């Protein structure tokens, strides 16, 4: 009577990663059935059909799409399996479809971002003149990123967005219109890089331009990666923010209340990291350490 999980995986942004998912059900002690839709809509309809075929406790997925999940899941609700969902929300038009949503919230990563421009400068004696290196037109976190850094420095007008232009998520677009503010942009106190290669492709057109990252004009950017920390602890980056997605044990602690009918919320948030530059220096060096002994314990499950 281990609980059965049937997850059906995409083949996107903030989504949790196979390796986290398997891992986590070894140590909840799920027995967990994968699926790969291979990008494809019908194909995840498919797994999520044969799951209920299989007879599986729990079934999860992260939708490749928003929309058109309402008919198969009247299928799972029918066989009385609950569904949570993860890294990507869905638009329904039905009550009670599925038990919940556990994903990364974009708008909040870019309103951290803005409170903390907000927060450095409370006392400027001058403008702040913010530049914005905007992910791909469109994108859902570009969207939302941007909406939410105009939400974060929203209560001191002394802040202002004077330049923002898609980067496309790269390091070289964000270095290209990084040179592109520096020529059409006299004063630039910070720069606001929605991901961590425009940041450090920024981070270089700053170099070339024989001015000083991290001190001539700060740069805050989205994502924890080992580089963006780097940057970060060399003093060239001064603030990364991350929203995480679904970590792994709290889908599997989820997935057993939900087979026992425990009610749960209809969201469940992610956990949150940021690092000012102190915090990436003690932090950085040290993961490889924190990450060899976790696998390390882990690995006797295999
Ligand atoms: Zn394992
Ligand atoms: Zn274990
Ligand atoms: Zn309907
Ligand atoms: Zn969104
Ligand atoms: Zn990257
Ligand atoms: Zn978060
Ligand atoms: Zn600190
Ligand atoms: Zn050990
Ligand atoms: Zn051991
Ligand atoms: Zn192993």
């Amino acid at each position: 009577g281990a609980l059965t999980l049937g997850f059906a995986q995409v083949g996107g942004w903030r989504t949790a990663n196979t390796e986290s998912i398997k891992s986590a059900a070894e140590e909840a002690g799920v027995n967990l059935k994968f699926a790969d839709a291979n990008g494809e809509q019908e194909k995840q309809i498919s797994a999520i059909r044969s799951f209920i075929q299989q007879g599986v406790d729990v079934i999860a997925f992260s939708p490749v799409v928003r929309t058109g999940w309402d008919a198969v899941l009247q299928e799972t609700k029918n066989a009385g399996i609950p569904v949570i969902l993860t890294d990507r929300a869905v638009d329904t038009q039905d009550t009670d479809v599925y038990k919940t949503f556990i994903g990364a919230d974009f708008i909040e990563e870019g309103r951290r971002a803005g409170q903390w421009v907000a927060d450095q400068y409370a006392s400027a004696t001058g403008p702040v003149n913010i530049v914005q290196l905007e992910g791909t037109t469109g994108a859902d976190p570009a969207i939302d990123r941007k909406t939410g850094f105009a939400e974060g420095i929203s209560k001191n007008p002394n802040l202002k967005i004077v330049a923002s232009q898609t980067g496309d998520f790269t390091r070289s677009g964000g270095k290209q219109v990084m040179e592109a503010f520096l020529k059409s942009t006299p004063q630039i106190d910070v720069v606001f890089a929605q991901n961590d290669d425009m940041g450090l492709g920024a981070m270089e057109a700053i170099e070339a331009a024989g001015k000083k990252p991290g001190t001539d004009i700060k740069i805050v950017a989205v994502d924890a990666t080992h580089d963006g920390m780097q940057a970060l602890a060399d003093g060239k980056f001064n603030y990364i923010v991350e929203c995480n997605p679904l970590l792994g044990p709290e889908l599997m602690d989820l997935a057993k209340k939900v087979a026992a009918g425990e009610p749960v919320p209809e969201r469940v948030v992610t956990p949150d990291e940021a690092f000012d530059q102190a915090q990436a220096k003690a932090a950085l060096p040290n993961r490889q350490y924190k990450l060899a002994a976790a696998l390390e314990h882990h690995h006797h499950h295999h």
